[PDB]
């Protein structure tokens, strides 16, 4: 049988991704993440794969933010010299910037989560209108 809500076109994942990537706050946040990544790891794109997964699943952003702060060097070698236990000031600044990066990843994931929810809600609302509307001349 024909369930009215199922006669509505499905929301495509590519459309969700496109909306995320074009969001202005997402883009400013991503620029910060890249600049931090360059400062900390000497590689702007070190988290490029992670960003793609977070865009698809924001929950993984919370987990990544935790792991970065648990041990920044898990991601890769930190910028700045270090010999044995003795750290340069530059190395210590990389460790401090990793905390800022962790925070930015958490905030990025929250933004993604809201965008995804807003998109889904607007799509359902449009479907409902398309279903119930009477188009007058």
């Amino acid at each position: 049988m024909l369930i009215p809500a199922e006669q509505l076109p499905p929301l495509k994942e590519e459309e969700v991704i496109e909306k995320i990537e074009n969001d202005a706050c997402i883009q400013k946040s991503l620029e910060k993440i890249r600049a931090l990544s360059k400062l900390i790891y000497n590689n702007p794109e070190i988290l490029e794969q992670d960003i793609s997964h977070i865009n698809a699943n924001p929950k993984m952003g919370r987990e990544l933010s935790e792991r970065i702060i648990n041990s920044p060097k898990s991601i890769g070698r930190l910028k700045g010299r270090k010999i044995g236990y003795i750290k340069s000031q530059k190395y210590k600044i990389s460790e401090q910037n990793a905390k800022i990066l962790s925070n930015e990843i958490f905030n990025y994931a929250d933004k993604v989560s809201n965008i995804r929810c807003t998109i889904m809600r607007e799509h359902k609302a449009k479907g409902r209108r398309l279903l119930q509307t009477v188009k007058m001349p």
